[PDB]
């Protein structure tokens, strides 16, 4: 950490304008005299005064700005303590700040200007050296003198020689002198689009960037970075023809920092915020939701409640004392073929605000996780995001998880538990966030597993994976004349076109907004009561087989129930509900 | 959306002819004075007045045309309200719209003209920049000046710098000045023939196309597109003779849009249409059709009825509430060695208007589905279409399905259920329509399975696949003296050269025409009576096994039957007949 508060104040009080006037001393004065609450700062001014500050404003905008406003405020109360009786705070507005362009939208209108790109590094060359001023010796018996070539002019990226010795005037052989030539650190790197911004199966576009001097080695392959610089056009075969008058685009980096991915939340309407605030009050809230989850289905009151809790999720707090505590809850539905599994998933996607519906079988290399791929056209490797990476921060409804890739099975455990996926290929080592909630459907290898034989050996999924699902609903279909009829009826109605009173009790769009608010602003805290009940339940159920991992889920489900409750506090009623669901699942395994 | 209605009217009221006259104001006036019902518009005129409209007419002809006609009509009733007592509608005719050429038929007579090709994108280069107008500096101590090069002339594709400085007149070294040079976005892409238009196992031809400025990135690899532009010739190695004076052909794009595949229907002569209604009123129509399916075989009344319903298909309806509903019905014939399966398929192929008879094993990489293949001569990948993709919108009579590729088993579930096949290879990700009805034959792993052993395990196809066939006819051949005798006769007869007595009971040609009509115009609506019968049956058959999948099939078969009725309303008779067959197939399992 460094103090940008003094450079900022120093910049305001000493920067010089077109007429050697203190541009900002005067602007701060008017602001005072007219009781204004914003100071308009030009980016180029700061950039020219102190590059470090300029870039801190670009790379750490959200943290640095509030500090600068505070420093400006204190500075103002110093000029006039009275300002405070009229204004509580000041706003600094930086105009002229480099546009943020998505890598794949770079056009000719951007060449020559200062912009900023977001991406991931996939290649770095070793540090080399560039000549920005040479010294040649005119090997000639009458001459043999030396001189700095590009006179009053930096050498070109292409290397140019002196046709006519400027010391002797006569041509000849020029033998570059290294000892007296000046050098600058150079490094070529390649950055690709952020995996999340690329359509499944598609190759992520790439861009060449040049780091020089102090920027050399600011990052390593596999790093997510924010690069700011000027784009220009180049050619591998310079100043000559070749195939045309077509040029490649590359950036001359000015600043580069490793960054963190920023999920973009959904717009909250204070109108909606209260609307939701209203439903929360409602008493049959918990049940409407479950009943709104997937109407085009008869019953499954419990199964629907599972999905419901999954959508809201648990605490999800990662802290020092005990590192990461995952709040996302995963739900798996194993069942007899034709029991609506593959169906129910698809239905939730239609409710999906931030989801991805996909199956255990993929046609893309990434699949359900991620992977490094080779790009024939560029010859370099790149990272492609599978479903869990694309679904980060959201939901990933996985169907036929039974038929999942070999590559997927390997890294699958990491994504569900660690909530990340690490990739190592070529010189690339990157860790992508897979903070996503999972709801998958699975079938037993041969078909109905209803046979007294255990349910889990019948499914093509290692018991290691199973232990990772907070709730697993073993499903079987036994005909109960009435129920079959019920299902039939339901199906016949759905098949017959429109006119179907199969609408969610609660409103979908309004529910989406419901959940989001629910995951962003509400963070349930464990209750004393819950703690007691669950604890007793745990010993009880174990006295019955169970694992501490189940306990892990228990707490998560409780938190979830409470999040729909938005208390935000857990309550015995909560826990109870949580354990209730959990037991129903266990008696289910008994088939 | 944009409204082309005002631009259109604007074009009519303001366009200017060769003699500054309002060309169209006068054409509209004569149309009025002479009570004409068609306005002739020249494509070139529209194109020169407003490119967006010109291309909307080219890319969205079917939708845009009626709108323009409507707008012209109103413009007309405005000039003369009376025009309406003599004419109801006006037609706009666009003379001069670019011709639509099949990629493989491009010839020298097309170079230089505006045409339109239909294809699928397979490669896209990253966005580059092209100099259309440069700025050059004369590196020379006496000159050192600047100047835009191609004077009054755009820089050519190839880079050409002045031999003699136009400022000083004296030759020397020239240094490009990027900052003062003007750039235009550039992109090279490769388009291939529509998979459907390419013979099995054959490589689809390709074409280089150049996108510039705002056409850059109008699509991605894997996309079906409609490109409009001018073809020209190029040499990868400019101005120098390579191997000969032969040139490649590429297109300079003017317009490119992602398109949808357009199946072309059969032409119903209103005579055939009336004939059709007469046939429909007929008494033994259902049985007529079955007897006409394949007389060259005796019996198999139910099998012939199955095939029959498969051709007419179910409702097939894609809508939001329950997204995609599949109407195509799939039939599978499992049997003993020598029970006539292979023969029957091929016989139904003879009646095939929109079908592809083909075996389970293929010698082509595509096979039954599709696949990305590599082309050695061009070095790029391409998409090839298998039987289900070529048969889209039609039928695919598969024989010996038992013997199918590894790649096939993988993606076939998609084809039968989703009626699509997705492919991901290199930077290509495409989804090809596979809306095709399947009728296959299959043999048991080794032989006769009469054994008490369950039929399906003996045929090499995962139960997952079988569950996708609405009707499966397990066949077995027992002697029963007389019947064998019947077959002998048939075969012996079939050996006579001309016209063995039995043949289509109903006119084949007329039948094809029949089905097509049925499928296009008929859309049977489920019926109350049907609803209850089927429901009561669902519960009944489940009382002794059965699945909801059986339900969605039952409903489709009903619709099909009613479709041959052409009501279009299902009836109690429907379901009844539908379930009748369904039962027969089930009793058949017991072997
Ligand atoms: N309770 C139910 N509510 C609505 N539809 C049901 C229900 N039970 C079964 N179905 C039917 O089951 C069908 C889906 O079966 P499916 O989920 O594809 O089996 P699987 O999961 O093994 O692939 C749907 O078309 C639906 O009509
Ligand atoms: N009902 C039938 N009508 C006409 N021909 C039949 C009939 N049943 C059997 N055949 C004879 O069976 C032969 C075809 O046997 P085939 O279908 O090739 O056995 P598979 O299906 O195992 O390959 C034909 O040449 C045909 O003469
Ligand atoms: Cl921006
Ligand atoms: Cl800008
Ligand atoms: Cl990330
Ligand atoms: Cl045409
Ligand atoms: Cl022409
Ligand atoms: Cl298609
Ligand atoms: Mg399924
Ligand atoms: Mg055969
Ligand atoms: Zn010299
Ligand atoms: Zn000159």
């Amino acid at each position: 950490q460094i103090d940008y508060r003094d450079v900022f104040i120093e910049f305001l009080t000493t920067f010089k304008g077109n007429n050697n006037q203190n541009k900002y001393i005067e602007r701060i004065n008017e602001l005072v005299a007219y009781r204004k609450k914003s100071l308009i700062i030009e980016f180029s001014d700061v950039l020219s005064f102190n590059e470090n500050l300029a870039y801190e404003i670009i790379n750490n905008t959200k943290i640095i700005l509030p500090i600068l406003e505070g420093a400006l405020y204190d500075h103002i109360l110093q000029l006039d303590p009275t300002y405070q009786r009229d204004i509580e705070k000041v706003h600094v507005r930086i105009v002229g700040i480099p546009r943020v362009i998505e890598l794949r939208k770079i056009r000719s209108t951007d060449i020559g200007k200062l912009i900023t790109i977001d991406g991931i590094l996939v290649k770095v060359t070793p540090v080399k050296e560039r000549i920005y001023k040479a010294t040649y010796k005119h090997i000639h018996p009458d001459c043999m003198q030396e001189f700095e070539w590009p006179e009053d002019e930096e050498m070109p990226e292409v290397l140019e020689m002196p046709t006519i010795c400027p010391k002797c005037g006569k041509p000849g052989q020029f033998r570059l002198i290294p000892e007296k030539t000046k050098l600058i650190d150079w490094q070529k790197a390649v950055i690709q689009e952020r995996p999340e911004e690329v359509p499944s199966g598609q190759l992520p576009r790439q861009l060449e960037i040049i780091l020089e001097d102090d920027l050399v080695d600011s990052a390593r392959p596999g790093d997510r970075v924010k690069v700011t610089g000027i784009l220009d056009i180049k050619q591998d075969s310079p100043v000559k023809r070749g195939s045309r008058a077509v040029f490649d685009i590359y950036m001359k980096v000015s600043s580069i920092e490793v960054s963190q991915k920023v999920l973009q939340e959904l717009e909250i309407s204070p109108e909606e915020e209260q609307i939701i605030k209203e439903l929360a009050k409602r008493k049959d809230i918990v049940d409407a939701i479950v009943d709104s989850i997937a109407p085009a289905i008869y019953g499954y009151k419990e199964v629907k409640k599972g999905i419901a809790l999954a959508l809201f999720g648990g605490v999800s707090r990662k802290l020092p004392d005990g590192t990461r505590l995952r709040g996302d809850i995963h739900v798996l539905l194993v069942g007899d073929p034709g029991v609506a599994k593959s169906q129910i998933l698809r239905y939730v996607a239609n409710l999906a605000p931030r989801a991805i519906y996909t199956s255990g079988k993929s046609s893309s290399a990434a699949g359900l996780t991620a992977a490094a791929v080779r790009d024939e056209f560029t010859g370099g490797w790149v990272l492609e995001a599978g479903a869990l990476v694309l679904a980060d921060g959201g939901y990933a409804l996985i169907d036929e998880l039974d038929k999942m890739s070999d590559r997927d099975r390997s890294v699958i455990h990491e994504a569900l538990e660690q909530q990340t996926i690490s990739i190592s290929k070529a010189g690339i080592t990157a860790t992508l966030n897979a903070r996503t909630t999972v709801i998958a459907a699975a079938n037993p290898k041969q078909g109905r597993f209803n046979r007294m034989k255990n349910p889990f050996e019948q499914i093509d999924l290692p018991p290691t994976l199973l232990s990772r699902f907070d709730l697993i609903f073993v499903l079987i279909d036994e005909p109960d004349d009435k129920i079959d009829s019920e299902v039939a009826r339901h199906i016949l109605r759905v098949r017959r076109g429109e006119s179907e009173v199969v609408a969610p009790k609660i409103p979908h769009e309004i529910l989406r907004k419901y959940i989001a608010y629910a995951r962003k602003n509400i963070h349930p805290v464990i209750s004393e009561e819950a703690m007691e009940e669950i604890e007793k339940y745990y010993v009880r159920m174990r006295k019955s087989p169970i694992t501490a991992r189940q306990l892990e889920a228990l707490i998560r489900l409780s938190e979830a129930h409470a999040r729909m409750r938005l208390s935000p506090i857990v309550t015995r009623e909560d826990a109870r509900e949580a354990i209730k669901l959990m037991e129903y699942t266990l008696k289910q395994i008994a088939m």
